[PDB]
């Protein structure tokens, strides 16, 4: 079997439109989550979310970005930074059967999708749909988008599992590599941010309504008076490459993917069960001999769900528990995108030695006990770091990168 | 290590089991018909692959309540493959080593778009319910599965369009290959609806000319062809590593010998051809018998029928194989099109027999001197092939081999 690297990475998310302002925010603690009148507006109880702060107008040619959705759009940027920061040229992952492409969402869209209804039951029909809202809406939206123009060759399709999705994504690229299929396997997501999405979460109680009025306090993963996640959009790419193909060129290697947990709870359809992710944590630890420094954990903010993750690494770890921080306390929650720009922030604080603090703990949950759990931004020499991603549906992934 | 084909279960527009299935294959019978839904939408394609069969209660209330009909579909399949593959609950729940993989092309238009028109009424939230995430969104087919079957191992859901359950099916594979699963549940579902129908009629991709006569829409290879035939339904095949599946004494169909996978790096929703050459060759790397049939992706679409035609020429040359495309038949199921069609390979297999490639009344010019069968055939078959473009320039081809 192949070892695979990550050599370059792309994001635009609610901390940060790219890796540099994403580092400046974990650093400093800063929340990206602002008050939404469009949320508000829609007749919603939570009014809070982690919005891109971009601009992205002219970004993308007309004739490629007239096909694509908000996930789309926020994955092709990211997919643009990772080329970029890989240091890879047309000539090199283009036309090449060796390189390949695994990206979803969450959700597809759900805005292109009632769109897509509303005009249709206009007076025009047909023609106020117009040509475009299949690969607007349907759920493979974000590999179809990004494969097609950047000439994509290898592998090509979406993975979904909801909070999950971009985990697996890149899990499913390391198996590439390892199969000696791919060199190359570009594998992140994006997530569009819409009260059309958003509603849905609303309606079945898993979104923050009590910190309105304080948009930055909301996502608060371990205090004892959270009351559900914050949700979010955006999107994250890295790049997966083989070793040898990697060293060969003179690549930038962030680190290496030594674990992949892929589990399934088989019990609860909206509330994890706690032996899936053990499970998961230990499939992804199999092999790998040295300890887990850092542990950047699912922790969305929910009362049960983040409970029952601490029970969880309890489990795994007992008394010598890894630092353990939840960031969505500070970027929210963005579905699909959350398990691309989660580990890209866990090989931020990698690559430049930190911990990220666990925001917004005002009193610890009293399940929280025995562990370190990190506060504040704390310099560290790290190794081996571990990031959690759980999601409807029991579907549990699990990464482990380490440092060459 | 080898992954065989050890179970099956299907809903389609052809049957809502194998046998049903098998019948309407030997017999070319269309599943195609008139749609008032489609008409009543504003649509100018009125016709459609419809699951002949009220799902009424056939599920759990306490699991259904969570499920769209593309997750509905899968389900009903599941029970099927389960019970096909003699797998009693202690042999696959509760474990580890067995896992589930299955997608569908579009979630459920249908619950995004009620969820929405129920939050701009007059009881916003209280209207929308807590129901709407699970069935709307894109991994709803694995996620309302794995649950209720008491999944352990792998749980998620490719997808890739048309392609959508054939890459299901090959990743599964790819899980029995690096001895991570021992089985794998493989498939898909999709539902049939004007919220998502309409959208393919926006882009001319839907069949218009033939509304009068349902069972004659559908029409790959003909001369007069005007887009595909939309439909709906599941599939599910249990995936099996050889050396488990011989130890309990499982029935085999078939190995899965080759499966490529592909991009186009092209057109969005046009196909190059060049990659589906590619995505063939690489099914058939290491396969040494010749194919004996191919399934093809064969929608009913002017520019996608030769243009896979095209490929399947320069793929075999002068060795190309006996071709039908079912969808004359069946209608075009989207992400169950690809499970669905490995099925009716896999009983063309099982039981010698090519089904016909229907409502051919003019065969298309580009189509000339290759081997499409037309007629229902008797033949003892060895290695089949089945291929599912999708839209993004997404390619699958599985091989599927009698032991
Ligand atoms: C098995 C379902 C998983 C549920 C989790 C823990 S995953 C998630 O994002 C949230 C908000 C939950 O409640
Ligand atoms: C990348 C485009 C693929 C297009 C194909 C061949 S895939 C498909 O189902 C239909 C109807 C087409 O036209």
């Amino acid at each position: 079997m192949k070892r695979a690297v990550i050599t370059g990475l792309g994001i635009v998310s609610s901390i940060g439109n790219n890796q540099q302002e994403v580092l400046a925010s974990l650093r400093e603690g800063r929340s990206g989550i602002t008050f939404s009148q469009e949320l508000k507006d829609s007749g919603m109880r939570s009014h809070v979310w982690g919005n891109v702060k971009l601009d992205t107008t002219g970004l993308i040619d007309r004739k490629v970005v007239r096909f694509m959705s908000d996930a789309s759009i926020y994955a092709f940027l990211s997919m643009e930074q990772a080329i970029a920061d890989a240091g890879l040229s047309p000539e090199a992952y283009q036309n090449n059967p060796r390189v390949g492409l695994i990206a979803g969402s969450g959700g597809g869209s759900p805005r292109f999708q009632v769109f897509g209804a509303d005009a249709m039951r206009g007076p025009r029909g047909l023609k106020a749909v117009g040509p475009y809202v299949v690969t607007k809406a349907m759920a493979s939206g974000v590999s179809a988008c990004l494969a097609t123009p950047f000439k994509i060759h290898g592998v090509n399709y979406s993975i979904s599992s909801a909070c999950a999705t971009s985990a697996h994504c890149i899990g499913n690229a390391v198996e590439q590599i390892q199969l000696g299929k791919q060199d190359i396997v570009f594998a992140g997501g994006g997530e569009e941010l819409c009260w059309e999405m958003a509603c849905e979460f609303d309606a079945m109680g898993a979104l923050s309504t009590k910190y309105n009025d304080t948009p930055e306090k909301a996502s608060r993963t371990y205090d004892a008076h959270r009351d559900g996640f914050v949700i979010a959009g955006g999107g994250g790419m890295v790049v997966v490459e083989e070793l040898e193909h990697a060293l060969a060129r003179g690549a930038h290697i962030y680190a290496e993917i030594v674990g992949y947990g892929a589990t399934s709870d088989g019990a609860d359809m909206v509330a994890p069960s706690g032996e899936g992710a053990v499970r998961c944590m230990k499939m992804a630890m199999h092999g790998v001999d040295t300890p887990i420094d850092y542990l950047n954990s699912h922790g969305t903010s929910t009362p049960v769900g983040d409970v029952k993750e601490l029970a969880a690494i309890r489990e795994v770890f007992g008394d010598k528990s890894p630092a353990i921080s939840a960031t969505k306390a500070m970027t929210g929650h963005s579905l699909g995108a959350a398990g691309v720009q989660e580990a890209i922030y866990s090989l931020l604080m990698l690559e430049h030695g930190f911990i990220a603090p666990s925001i917004n703990i005002e009193e610890l949950d009293e399940q929280a006990a025995g562990l370190n759990i990190v506060t504040e931004t704390t310099d560290r020499e790290l190794t081996t770091v571990m990031s959690n991603s759980f999601g409807f549906g029991g579907t549990n992934a699990t990464l482990v990168m380490r440092k060459l």
